[PDB]
């Protein structure tokens, strides 16, 4: 039950739970997943159930992959809790390192233009059509959003985006933060 300490020490301010509460959640988690592991498909099922207004399978896959760039295998309880926090709790500004891992689809250490499009598209599919019509014209399709992000970083099509640059830009340029925003409720709310 002391997988809770490293969850807390990894999330810190990000956390919505105490060690005791995490242990309670864990005990319940073990009743459904006694191995303490869940697969990509099982993780996707969680998002499919709780975002019925959206098409969350791609998003949930990228979130699952954020930790290791691997669609195979599993998350442990720690990674599952962190993932739910990342998509659903706290402030985007406390998640920037994790956001880099999300956007670096292949895990090679830099973000490419295509990776931005892939992730932006997956996030876009988390938005209901009823909300999409309220987006600014120049941010109302995945291609427009992804190209705006790339332009804000000053990039040519074949350039690579490093973690240093990503963190600087998402901190400093709040338009970049708005466009890379991956929490579905926050995209909805600033919209
Ligand atoms: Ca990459």
């Amino acid at each position: 039950g002391a997988l809770s300490k490293e969850i807390l020490e990894e999330l810190q301010l990000n956390t919505k739970f105490t060690e005791e509460e995490l242990s309670s959640w864990y005990q319940s988690f073990l009743k459904e997943a006694p191995s303490g592991r869940i697969t990509r498909q099982e993780f996707q099922t969680i998002y499919s159930k709780f975002f019925p207004e959206a098409d969350p399978k791609a998003y949930a896959q990228h979130v699952f992959r954020s930790f290791d760039a691997n669609s195979d295998g599993t998350l442990d309880f720690k990674e599952y809790v962190i993932a739910l926090h990342m998509t659903s709790a706290g402030k985007t500004n406390q998640k920037l390192e994790w956001a880099f891992s999300l956007y670096d689809v292949d895990g090679n250490g830099t973000i490419s233009k295509n990776e931005v499009l892939e992730i932006v598209t997956a996030i876009f599919k988390m938005i209901s059509p009823e909300d999409t019509k309220h987006l600014p014209e120049d941010e109302n399709t995945p291609e427009k959003r992804a190209e705006k992000i790339w332009g804000f970083f000053g990039k040519k099509d074949d350039d690579k985006l490093t973690e240093k640059e990503f963190i600087e830009g998402t901190l400093a340029n709040k338009e970049i933060l708005r466009l890379i925003q991956f929490e579905p409720q926050k995209v909805k709310e600033k919209l």
